[PDB]
């Protein structure tokens, strides 16, 4: 039939924007990095979670960092050898920051307004 | 009826990928900083539109920047004390830089060819 | 007709998702600068394929870089005069890591896990 042909094309119309949306959609990354050595941090948002691998001169290894997000921004800096680091995780339209500042990860001040 | 079913089972399968795209898509932020205390920047890139939280050691506010865009990319550099930030909007294909040296945003030289 | 309205409705309200979608999906960009005058480098993930475009005091040029990838973040760190640039090219799961160290941009150790 026509009636049923017209619902056929409409499918097929509609199933070649589903290809391209999945094309696009890959992981999300963040890096920073201090010091001469360097120091080096790579934070990484996969399917609503996010996680942090580090380099010290030696190898790559797992950081302490875990935390939910599908969008994550990233700076450190240095006072003296010390090194603070802000994560910036996104999910929705809800910002959150998190504060590394030498012995342990809290959530920091930042608003969005 | 058979006709009818198969268009019901089609639409069952794309229905579903619609709302798990819609899901994920969250908002883009980019940040930089300088100095000790430090200054730190938040460019939030929501709905094609960017705008500016800034923290200069007392707490959050809302800086100048406000430009369009869907992804925002920055980085800063000090002359002195003086920051100069460049932040990298983008709309379809089109970057569009934004320059920042002391008093006032302009459009930058920056073109992707 | 009464039969066929119902995948008419079902595509009206699912064509209402694909312009949305279309809409937000733009460029992906990634930038990092050093020294005083500055030199920046712009990292472009545009349709699974990135690009570096390059300032160095006088205007904007094309650089070497040219690598796979949908996502892209960068770091960089001078040793003395010399730029050491780490850029993390994200396809599909796979985080790939790109390094320059003064001549020639070589893969990187990094491994997600
Ligand atoms: O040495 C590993 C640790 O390094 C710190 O600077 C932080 O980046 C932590 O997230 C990490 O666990
Ligand atoms: O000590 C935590 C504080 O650190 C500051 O540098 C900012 O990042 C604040 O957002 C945060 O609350
Ligand atoms: O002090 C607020 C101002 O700080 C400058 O360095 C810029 O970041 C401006 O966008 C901002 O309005
Ligand atoms: O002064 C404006 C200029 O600043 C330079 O550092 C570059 O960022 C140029 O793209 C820009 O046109
Ligand atoms: O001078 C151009 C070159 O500059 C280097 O620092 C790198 O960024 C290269 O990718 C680039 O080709
Ligand atoms: O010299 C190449 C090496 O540089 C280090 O700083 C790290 O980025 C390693 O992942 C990489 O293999």
């Amino acid at each position: 039939s026509s009636e049923i042909a017209a619902l056929k094309q409409e499918i097929a119309a509609l199933k070649k924007e589903i290809a391209a949306l999945k094309a696009g959609a890959s992981v999300q990354t963040a890096a920073t990095s201090w010091g001469t050595v360097p120091s080096i941090r790579v934070y990484t948002a996969n399917n609503g979670k996010i996680t942090e691998r580090c380099w010290d001169g030696k190898g790559w290894y797992t950081g302490a960092f875990n935390e939910p997000g599908d969008n994550v921004s990233v700076t450190s800096w240095l006072v003296g050898s010390a090194i603070h680091i802000r994560v910036y995780a996104s999910t929705g339209t809800t910002t959150t920051e998190w504060c590394w500042d030498g012995n342990g990860w809290t959530k920091g001040a930042y608003t969005a307004t």
